[PDB]
This record gives structure tokens, sequence and C-alpha cells, in this order.
């Protein structure tokens, strides 16, 4: 029979109001004489109507897999609300609801710390600046890279990484260019989590 | 019917003869009353005789999981020698091979660094000293951090991860009480790759 899948908004979204946080719910191996399903959505218990369902897409397999968005607001999202996404068929014994919300955990600050590279890499063509990130609970986190003001195109940052005490952590590194360190540059690593003043922090450093 | 994974040995066994490398051929979903099947092992297409086979485990979910433990020396592995498990089953029709091997590609020298604690970090309790490896391919590496002789129990290894060029990366955070930080103390990470000397690269560091 057919199976849902519910997903959470994006890390990035749930923190700053620009861009559209939104909960994904999906349904798939609906056969082909089954009519169209129908999401019931329901916010801690009650009907939400704005959410902007998608039309009944054919798959490889040979399957109808269906799509219902809904935005939400991060106030909501990060107070922890409980989303859920209600599916009956025409063609099923039972309609199958699944839900989801934020993680539970008291939320922990992380630091933020830049690190220079290494005086061994230093007569290298480029160079490694890193920006370690840890104490951070919730897994869910953002990181980028900016230079003079202007943002940082290349750079590489591993998963999160449970750690002994139940924090996250993780690193990032930027290449920089041996020819574009040294004219004292001035490089910033930013970090966006829940438990930040303004969501948001930065280190900075120089050749110095 | 059922299905064939072949896993490949670790990159800690590949590396040193200390330990026994071993290539592991399983099947699942051998079902009720299909009685016994047989590995078949080939290396570049020559049956070897000598792998320690297990007894049908059977499962929760109530089918017969077998399983054949294949040992190599690490030359044969690093000298990418194909390594084949066939199946004869008495059920569905067919043999079912499978071949595994090491990763193709000119392996690459991990560059490796320590890098010092924050100068900002200095004042908690303890400090988080950063072992980080650039460069280098296969993807497959093992890091270790000792203490004047003594290995750590604490430090984790971010998976690796790919590169813009290719190569790959990571990072490896050790968390030491500045108690044993700061009265004269050195430090050590340790790296094992195929395209190193001796298999095996270290640095080091101080409170200088
Ligand atoms: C017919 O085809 C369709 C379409 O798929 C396509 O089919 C063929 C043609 C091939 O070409 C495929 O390669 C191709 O993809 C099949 O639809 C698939 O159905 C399976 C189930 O049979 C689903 O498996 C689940 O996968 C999700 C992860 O799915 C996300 O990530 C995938 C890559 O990582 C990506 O492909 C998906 O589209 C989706 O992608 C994410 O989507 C969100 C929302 O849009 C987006 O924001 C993300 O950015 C995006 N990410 C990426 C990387 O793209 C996974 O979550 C499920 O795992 C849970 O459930 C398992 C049980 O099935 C269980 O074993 C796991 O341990 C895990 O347990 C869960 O853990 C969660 C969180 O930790 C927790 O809440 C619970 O404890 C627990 N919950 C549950 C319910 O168990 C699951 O594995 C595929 O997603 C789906 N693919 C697509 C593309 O929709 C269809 O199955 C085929 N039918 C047949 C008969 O074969
Ligand atoms: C009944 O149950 C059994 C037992 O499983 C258990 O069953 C129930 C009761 C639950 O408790 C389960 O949670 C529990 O697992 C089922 O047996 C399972 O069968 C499935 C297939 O149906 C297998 O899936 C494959 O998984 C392998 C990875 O398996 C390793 O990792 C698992 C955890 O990550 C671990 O549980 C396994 O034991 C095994 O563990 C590793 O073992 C090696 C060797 O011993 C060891 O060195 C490692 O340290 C160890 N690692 C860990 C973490 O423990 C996965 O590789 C397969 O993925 C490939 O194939 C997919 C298609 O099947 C495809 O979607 C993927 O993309 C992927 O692609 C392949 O790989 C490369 C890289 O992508 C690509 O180049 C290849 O070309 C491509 N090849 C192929 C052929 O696709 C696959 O997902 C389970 O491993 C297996 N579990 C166990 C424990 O054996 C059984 O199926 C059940 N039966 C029914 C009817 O339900």
């Amino acid at each position: 029979g057919p199976s849902v899948f519910l997903f959470p908004p994006k890390p990035k979204d749930t923190l700053m109001i620009s861009r559209t946080p939104e909960v994904t719910c999906v349904v798939v191996d609906v056969s082909q004489e089954d009519p169209e399903v129908q999401f019931n959505w329901y916010v801690d218990g009650v009907e939400v109507h704005n959410a902007q369902t998608k039309p009944r897409e054919r798959q490889f397999n040979s399957t109808y897999r269906v799509v219902s968005v809904l935005t939400v607001t991060h106030q909501d999202w990060l107070n922890g609300k409980e989303y859920t996404c209600k599916v009956s068929n025409k063609g099923l014994p039972a309609p199958i609801e699944k839900t989801i919300s934020k993680a539970k955990g008291q939320p922990r600050e992380p630091q933020v710390y830049i690190l220079p590279p290494p005086q061994e890499e230093l007569t290298k063509n480029q160079v490694s600046l890193t920006c370690l990130v840890t104490g951070f609970y919730p897994s869910d986190i953002a990181v980028e890279w900016e230079s003079n003001g202007q943002p940082e195109n290349t750079y590489k940052t591993t998963p999160p990484v449970l750690d002994s005490d139940g924090s996250y952590l993780l690193y990032s590194k930027l290449t920089v260019n041996k020819s574009r360190w040294q004219p004292g540059n001035i490089f910033t690593c930013s970090v966006m989590h829940e438990a930040l003043h303004n969501h948001y922090t930065q280190k900075s450093l120089s050749v110095s």
C-alpha cells in the first residue's frame, strides 16, 4: 500500500525571515486506479488551509507521487508547534496521519572560533582558514563565509558531529589564494543557530 | 528472490599487518525451505578455498542470512585485485556473482597539520586541539591521538568531505583538560593512508 513521508523545513529557512520555512508532506505508492488522495493538515490540532498542494506526479516505476507544501512562521516552528499531514485515499482501509515538530532538548549556544593557517602551510600556493563551531544543540545550523563584506563562493562544511556530552560540533574550511591572503585582507566566518543573539554570530581575523 | 551484498575491508585493517583485513560476502533473503547455498570465491578469476564461512543465521523477519569472510593480504588489496563472491542457490535459478576491489584513481598524499587552540578558548576549563588532514585519496583513512606515547580516549573525527578538486579532507578535535595542557606536555596526531611514507604519518605540538 501507499506510504507517507513528512519532512521539516531547512535549518537556514527556519532562522532568517526573508526566506520561507516550509513543511512538505509526500505520498508515494498510489497505484494506477487509486483516485486522488486528500491532504488534511492540522497545526497542534486545528486545520489550516494555506498549503500549496501540487498535482499528481507520475514516476519512473509507474507509481503516483503527491506533494503538499505548507508555509509556517519561524516563531511557530521554533515554539514547538506539532504539524500534521493526514491523508485519506480512495482505496485504503485506513487514513494515514504523520506528525512533525522541532527537536526536543534544552538548546545550547555554540561558540565560534576562527583558526588561522599553520606556520607549515603559509608557504603554500593556497591556505586553509578554519571555522570551528562547537557546543551547539540542536544539530540544525548554518555557516557562511564572507570577505571584506562580500560573501565567499567556495568552502566546505562537515556535517554536524555528535560529541561525548550530547552537543554537536563541526568544522568549515576556506581555501584562499596565497596571493589574496597577505595584503591584510580580512575574512569572517558567520553562523546561524536557534540559540544566538539575533540568531547570528561572526568571528573574524586578519593577517596579523 | 535473495540478494547479495559484498563488503570491503575497513581502512584500518587494510593498512597494517598486525590486523587481518577481510572481504565479507553476505546473502540475505534465503527463504523458508530453500536449502543451503554455496559461496564460490574467486580472486582475479581464480578460485581460493580458504574463506572462513559461518552457518545460516535466521533473522527476526523470518529469512536465512548467510556470511562468508575471506581473508586477504594487504599487498593483495592495494594492488587492486578483483575479488568475487559467486553464489549457487537451491532456489532462484541463477548464480549471483558480486565483485569488489580497491578504489581506482591516482592516490594523493594527505598533508596533515596540527592546529593549536584559539586564543579565545584558553580561559575555558578544557581546550580543543585540531588535526586537519587534506588532499588525500582514496577516502579511506585513519586518525588517532596520543600523548607522551599513550593513546587517547576522547577524540572525534568527521567523516571525509569531498573537495572542489576531488581530494578528500577531514578534521579531528581533541578535548583536553586545561590541567593537562599547560604544565609542559607534548601532544600528537597520527594518520594512516596508502599514499604515505610507511602508510603512517604524524605531527606534534606543545605549549611552546
Ligand atoms: C517508486 O519510486 C519512488 C520515487 O523515488 C524514485 O524511484 C525510483 C524510480 C528510483 O529512481 C529512486 O532512486 C527514486 O528516488 C519511490 O519513492 C521513495 O520511497 C521511499 C520509500 O520506499 C522513500 O524512502 C524514505 O526516504 C526518506 C528520504 O527521502 C528524502 O531524501 C532522499 C535522498 O536523501 C530524496 O531522494 C527524497 O526525495 C527525499 O529528499 C528530501 O526531501 C525533502 C522534502 O522535499 C527535502 O527538503 C530534502 O532536501 C531532500 N533531501 C535530499 C538529500 O534530497 C527517508 O527520510 C526515510 O527514512 C526513514 O524511514 C525508513 C523506512 O522507510 C527507515 O528505514 C529510516 O531509518 C528512516 O527512519 C525515520 O527516521 C526519521 C528521521 O530520522 C524519523 O522521523 C523516524 O524515526 C523514521 N520515520 C519513518 C517513516 O521510518 C525513507 O527511507 C523515498 O524518500 C522516496 N523517494 C522519493 C524521491 O520520493 C518509491 O518508494 C518507489 N516505489 C517502489 C515500490 O519501489
Ligand atoms: C530482513 O532483515 C534483514 C536483516 O536486517 C535487519 O532486519 C530487520 C529485522 C531490522 O532490524 C533491520 O533494521 C535490520 O537491518 C535484512 O537484511 C538487510 O537487507 C538489506 C537489503 O534488502 C541490506 O541493505 C543493504 O545495506 C547495505 C549496508 O549494509 C551494511 O550496513 C548496515 C547499516 O548501515 C548493516 O546493518 C549491515 O549489516 C551492513 O553493515 C556493514 O557490514 C559490513 C560487513 O559486515 C561491515 O564491514 C560494516 O562495518 C557494516 N556497517 C555498519 C554501519 O554496520 C548497503 O550497502 C546497500 O546499499 C546499496 O544497495 C542499495 C539497493 O539495495 C542502494 O539503494 C544503495 O544506493 C547502495 O548502492 C550500492 O553500493 C555502492 C555505493 O553506493 C554502489 O557502487 C553499488 O554499485 C551499489 N550496489 C548495489 C547492489 O546496490 C543495501 O542498502 C541490509 O544491509 C541488510 N541488513 C543486514 C543487517 O544484513 C533483510 O533484507 C530483511 N528482509 C526482508 C524481506 O525484509
